[PDB]
């Protein structure tokens, strides 16, 4: 009855608390367990599915701005858009659980062609929202060119989730490159590219940003070029 109740609302929960978990001291173990609670949480949808994939009015989930009886591929959908997320594990595991519940979903569900029946519609769209970073497209990555720190740092945070995703959406052979690139293909990237040439590598200490080692947290900003 619970779960029949409350599946999604918990869910997007540990999402947001995962994501508050990038959004300040990572290295510590409650990753661990909230990466734990939602290997719970897609054993029991595997193990338990159609309920979901009914239109079940359960409690709205925190995140979820729509209101109507919450099927599975509400929430399915209401991921998706949760990547690109400047919170880059976050997004990962994110992903690979939208992947693996794919099979979960009543449509394609051994098929990663649900992908591609969604793309007909959302040809482009999946560069504003499943790459919706990099400058969140262009935005951010243009005002990284005449140079704080942190806003230094959330831009590679950005830049890196929509990389990583583009890697894991190529490398899972669900979308070619050439819809992704050279049809929408994302600015961002090259400005990345060009960026590496501007900072990554030689700039070693600023970003030729002349607006601002440990007194400048150097080796946190290394550890980003590095990643």
């Amino acid at each position: 009855s619970l779960v029949e109740q409350f599946v999604f609302e918990a869910l997007v929960i540990y999402m947001e608390s995962l994501a508050l978990a990038h959004a300040d001291e990572k290295s510590l173990g409650t990753i661990q367990q909230c990466c734990d609670a939602i290997d719970h949480l897609c054993r029991i949808i595997e193990k338990k599915h159609v309920s979901l994939n009914k239109a079940k009015k359960r409690r709205l989930p925190r995140g979820f701005p729509p209101s109507a009886s919450l099927c599975l591929l509400d929430l399915v959908k209401w991921l998706l858009a949760h990547c690109g997320r400047p919170q880059t594990e976050c997004r990962h595991k994110s992903i690979e659980l939208f992947y693996k519940f794919v099979p979960l979903l009543p449509g394609n569900r051994s098929p990663n062609l649900w992908l591609k029946d969604v793309l007909k519609e959302e040809g482009v769209s999946f560069l504003i929202n499943t790459f919706e970073g990099g400058g969140c497209g262009q935005p951010s990555g243009i005002l990284a060119q005449p140079t704080s720190l942190q806003a230094t740092l959330c831009w590679l945070d950005l830049l890196l989730a929509a990389l990583e995703c583009y890697n894991t959406f190529i490398g899972e052979r669900t979308v070619g490159a050439l819809q992704v690139l050279g049809t929408e293909a994302q600015s961002s990237l090259l400005k990345a590219v060009a960026f590496f040439l501007e900072s990554i590598a030689m700039h070693d200490i600023i970003a030729a940003e002349k607006c601002f080692t440990s007194p400048q947290e150097g080796e946190r900003y290394n550890y980003s070029k590095c990643t």
